[PDB]
């Protein structure tokens, strides 16, 4: 009997993740930022710093960057904070796929809590 992770819930509590900046950037994209809706990871680049951490995913909201609260920041504000965060970037993230799925066209959350796009 194979034990798929797919049948396992993704943790919903906040987590602390440390990223080490490459010679290319932190390796993820963000969406959101309008009217305090929040900043969400929409894409993680294969092989990039966020990927290498192995602790971030599409659908994570970025709550803070190096202790600076980003929950109500604009995307531009978030981009600036992330750019200016130095070589070692400490992120507090929280998996919020339902909120995230609102932003991505034809996306939804399945019974396992995974984000699916049709």
């Amino acid at each position: 009997s194979p034990e798929f992770l797919g049948e396992e819930d993704i943790p919903r509590e906040p987590r602390r993740i440390v990223i080490h900046r490459g010679s290319t950037g932190l390796g993820f994209n963000i969406v959101g930022g309008e009217d305090g809706e929040g900043i969400f990871i929409s894409f993680i680049l294969a092989g990039g710093p966020a990927d290498l951490s192995g602790e971030l995913r599409k659908g994570d909201q970025i709550l803070s960057v190096n202790g600076v609260d980003l929950r109500n920041a604009s995307a531009e504000q978030a981009a600036i904070a992330l750019k200016n965060a130095g070589q070692t970037v400490t992120i507090i993230a929280q998996y919020k796929p339902e909120e995230y799925s609102r932003f991505e066209a034809n996306s939804r959350v399945d019974s396992s809590g995974r984000i699916v796009t049709d």
